[PDB]
């Protein structure tokens, strides 16, 4: 049982117990499911995403700052507010992806429109077609940066 | 601290601390909140509902059956399955109101469009407004039945 990825956890140090997906890198609190069979994962999706860049990305560079100096570790502090503040319910993805992307697609409000396999960086991917219809997923970790990626279609 | 209708509870003879909304009457483990001020609410919203009719309906008849004999009993105990398929990701709000909407919305997936107050039955209209941009209610009660309220917009 549990959809693919998932794995009841435990934080280290705690008694606190939740949900982790290995692919999507998405926690929470709540059970992922309660049956389907032979689903396999969709042939095609459309997400959205918010991207933060760090001095080690391939093109350390975007729309925000000519030159992002910000280190891997504080780009994943800055991934992890936003999770946070989205979980919240105080801000929504695609304000803060509108304000806070490194990624062009920040003037679409974090769009990406729909695509198969094939076309975007491998972790970026597999998180993308490991969520369902309107999950989000935790820091996601490719060679442009860390991305927060929501699945809309 | 916490929006409108927001409230830390714990669950009757147990130790489970979550938030309720006392508008929305929707329970989540996840604190609402993580400092915007002044906010009020939005002047107007577009939702998407399920609705489940019982015998004690206004109008105890649907698209469904041409005469509704559960109890609101039932009903709120069909509701909690419903939220509780939603919330594991199991299966999303457009399908389950496409197939058990009692609501002619059904048609179109439970969408309603967008709305202003003095349109829906109060505590509909309530309920819709204290949502913030995605988030989707507990069970709503209003003359119609026991609704699920998802705002889109």
């Amino acid at each position: 049982k549990l959809p693919p990825g998932w794995e009841k956890r435990m934080s280290r140090s705690s008694g606190r117990v939740y949900y982790f997906n290995h692919i999507t890198n998405a926690s929470q609190w709540e059970r992922p499911s309660g049956g389907k069979n032979g689903q396999g994962e969709p042939a095609r999706v459309r997400c959205s995403h918010l991207l933060v860049k760090h001095s080690q990305s391939r093109r350390p560079s975007s729309w925000r700052q000519e030159k992002i100096t910000r280190t891997k570790e504080e780009a994943l502090e800055l991934i992890n507010g936003y999770i946070q503040k989205i979980k919240s319910g105080e801000e929504d993805f695609e304000s803060l992806a509108s304000q806070f992307s490194d990624c062009s697609s920040a003037k679409a409000r974090g769009d990406l429109g729909a695509f198969s396999r094939g076309q975007m960086q491998k972790p970026f991917e597999d998180a993308s077609f490991a969520l369902r219809t309107g999950e989000m997923s935790g820091p996601v970790f490719t060679d442009s940066g860390i991305h927060i990626i929501l699945r809309t279609e």
